[PDB]
RNA sequence: CAAAGUUGUGUAGUGCGAUCGGUGGAUGCCUUGGCACCAAGAGCCGAUGAAGGACGUUGUGACCUGCGAUAAGCCCUGGGG
């Protein structure tokens, strides 16, 4: 569970690196789910919620909802 | 013993009554649903793309509800526990 408060302290480039890392983790989780692995099925949804959190932070910086560092 | 005579008939089935069941879903009692109104609102939405949908969306098979690849959900804010 990422926190939007922490992500709001990160800068844009590290936030996008976080987006890409989360996408890669979701890819790996889906492959494990397909192949019979993945005991931890909650992380499969939590990584997508984390992607949503990072997108919310990035877009609120883009739309000036919160000041962009 | 023989004669003459009389009377009787359920081993197939059936009727009526009682009794015991089956089927059926009436009756009674209800209700996550309607009907008729009352009081207060609100009286438009849409190219910043509507009304209405198609497809997808859950850990997993479908459907309803919600949502849209940020997909039964993301953030801020107040409440509450
Ligand atoms: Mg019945």
């Amino acid at each position: 569970k990422l926190s939007a408060a922490e992500l709001r302290q990160l800068s844009g480039e590290e936030l996008r690196n976080k987006v890409r890392e989360l996408k890669e983790e979701l890819f790996g989780l889906r492959f494990q789910s397909a192949t019979g692995q993945l005991e931890n099925t909650a992380r499969l949804r939590e990584v997508r919620k984390d992607i949503a959190r990072v997108y919310t932070v990035l877009q609120e910086r883009n739309l000036n909802i919160v000041d962009d560092p």
